[PDB]
């Protein structure tokens, strides 16, 4: 078995369902964001506890914790508005206009170096053709530096992620095409088509050799970042970790959730990924004709709809988030 499960724990202090839930950088902190606009910040080691709670007045659609200010929170809201918050001054540094006609913030990416960060500004959702911005900031001022063309047409970008270095960024939007940008160069490197439908979630490989995807279609895919829309693996993964997550009742009321937060995460060496399921987190060797869980972390009575995997003082956390509010937090030795 290639982890040891040391414990699993819950956050309940969420009501509604889980938007987002991500662990800061120094591995210690979660930011947690519920659909009726709740924010949690709480800590999980040695024991559970809320550090900060606000019901925000505007809708909050994005968070991004601050790379090297460990404490600084970032929030993207459904008013054209980005948030600095202090989490241990338990203020809002700031909050800046970014621009109009755009006004969903559906993605924050912080540059690993601390010097930037960028977010997707996105038009009201009419069709799956919804124009889109992608706006790069400086984080010493708090302003806006530029915008990057999207082509062949202005496009909701769902998901951003930068590597290593920070010097390439890699996104996801709306129309199935994968973006990677040179942050050097503030130009788009290499484009493809990913998924038939959304993508949902992107990542750099460990090696950064690959960019994994994850869309409405269902599929995982693995690509080849050397040689554009080359494909080095793909898998169609069952329904339950791509959703819709549907929540229902006796009542014939039901609530249903298209995935917004991280659809996947991975351990420290990027050999294993932690999916959604309507039972708990499902983990995956990666690199293994088709593919298979070896580990399922179960305790949920609601669909998992956002996980996060953290690693820190040589002991991995996983976060599973589900509809009923619940974040069950799993801790796994290597
Ligand atoms: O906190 C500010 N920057 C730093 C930062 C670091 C990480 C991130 Cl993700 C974002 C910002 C650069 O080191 C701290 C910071 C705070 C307030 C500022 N105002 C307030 C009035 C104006 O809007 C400018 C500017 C800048």
């Amino acid at each position: 078995q290639p982890f040891i499960v040391l414990g699993q724990e819950e956050y309940g202090e969420h009501h509604s369902s889980i938007m987002h839930c991500r662990v800061d950088c120094s591995g210690r902190r979660v930011a947690s964001l519920d659909v009726d606009g709740v924010i949690k910040v709480w800590s999980f080691n040695p024991i559970m506890q809320t550090k900060a709670s606000s019901i925000s007045k505007s809708p909050l659609l994005s968070l991004e914790w601050a790379t090297k200010r460990d404490r600084l929170l970032l929030l993207g809201s459904g008013v054209g508005t980005v948030r600095l918050y202090d989490t241990e001054a338990k203020k809002n540094l700031c909050e800046i206009n970014i621009n109009d006609n755009m006004p969903r913030i559906l993605s924050l990416a912080c540059s690993p170096n601390g010097a930037s960060f960028v977010c997707s500004a996105a038009a009201p959702s009419l069709t799956s053709q919804v124009p889109g911005r992608l706006l790069l900031w400086d984080t010493k001022t708090m302003k806006q530096q530029l915008q990057f063309s999207l082509d062949p047409e202005p496009i909701a970008i769902n998901c951003t992620a930068f590597n290593h270095n920070g010097n390439l960024l890699v996104t996801g939007a709306a129309d199935g095409v994968i973006r990677l940008f040179d942050m050097q160069q503030h130009e788009c490197a290499m484009s493809w088509r990913a998924h038939y439908g959304e993508v949902y979630s992107v990542e750099f490989s460990y090696d950064e050799n690959t960019v994994y995807s994850i869309g409405e279609d269902g599929k995982f895919i693995q690509w080849n970042i050397h040689k554009s829309g080359l494909k080095v693996s793909e898998y169609s993964l069952p329904s339950d970790a791509t959703g819709p997550f549907v929540l229902s009742g006796y009542s014939g009321y039901k609530q249903v959730q298209v995935p917004r937060g991280r659809l996947f995460a991975f351990d420290s060496e990027g050999n294993y990924m932690l999916t959604c399921s309507a039972t708990g987190g499902v983990i995956y060797k990666l690199g293994g004709k088709v593919l298979e869980s070896c580990l399922s972390l179960g305790g949920h009575r609601a669909p998992v709809v956002t996980v996060d995997w953290s690693t820190a003082m040589d002991c991995g956390t996983c976060l599973t988030a589900s509809m009923d509010g619940k974040i069950k937090l799993t801790t796994l030795l290597a």
